[PDB]
């Protein structure tokens, strides 16, 4: 159904963008170690 | 449908804004490297 | 519809506030670079 | 309707709390300036 | 209704946890001030 | 109902994980203190 | 049902990604501790 | 809410029209009873 | 909830009007019995 | 909203067609009266 | 869930009242014998 | 949306079938006149 | 899903009861024929 | 979606059953002519 599919698009989009934040934070950690 | 369309707008707008956060965090990492 | 309108309000409000977070993170990067 | 009103409450509660985060990040930037 | 009540629970739980993030960020600012 | 229960799961899961973020931020504050 | 399942997927995907953020912040704390 | 109000409109319109059918059938009974 | 209450109103209104139809048909049967 | 509007269309269409049934029953009563 | 239970009530109430119509029609059939 | 469309299908299918009942009732009235 | 299943129960229950009405009308026809 | 499919099932089942009622009524008309 179109509603369920849109809800899955939220899951996917939100998760992917949150993981980008996590990767940027690892970059902060590497900068601090360097 | 309109509910599905609005849900997709949440996915798009939240993802885009979270990616702006990720980018600002990379700016912080770059400042910490020097 | 009213449910679709309220979902759009979530999209707008969340995106705007997340962008304020990104802008604040940029302020942190500026402070580190000064 | 009650579902739309609860969604609006999500929009309001989330936005207010995310702006609290933005403000705390401004406090970090201010701490770094000082 | 139960859907509305569950949405209000999202609002309440998310806002409270986001405020805990804001507080922890204030603790970072305070550590930097010291 | 199953939709209400799934919303409650969003509330519980999101709140728990956001609290994990708050705790990790407090560890950052502690590291800055020491 | 499919809407309930999609909502559970939001819960799981968001909680997992938020946990990755928390871990990355622990990594920053470790970097700051030396 | 708008969905609830539309459902109430189904209840009202359907009941009123079904009552018209019952009245018409009473007219039939009256015609048979001469 | 308001949607469930409106659906219950459909059930109640439709059943009561359908029973008026059944009653009018009984009246026809009795007119035909003489 | 489109769901409310569709529900209103059910109310209108069903009511109108049930009234056509009631009218046809009145025609039976008329035929029985000569 | 309360919406599902209300829909089941429509099913039950409408079916019971329609069966009352069927019984009344059988009474007409018996009167015509007859 | 698909739910709205399926609701419009109920309105259409129900109204058409109910009109067939009304025509069949007119055929009874006609038979009674002869 | 439970809502979809409840809607299917409406379809089944109403169709079966309406077919009982059709059968009783066939019994009226037979009584007239005899 | 499953909800839209179940609504379509109501449309189909209800139409088919109502047509059976129309056909039985025409049998009554024919019995009356005979
Ligand atoms: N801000
Ligand atoms: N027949
Ligand atoms: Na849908
Ligand atoms: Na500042
Ligand atoms: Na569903
Ligand atoms: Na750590």
């Amino acid at each position: 159904g179109e509603i369920a599919q849109a809800l899955k698009e939220i899951a996917k989009a939100a998760a992917a963008a949150l993981k980008e934040i996590a990767w940027a934070l690892k970059e902060i950690a590497q900068a601090l170690k360097g």
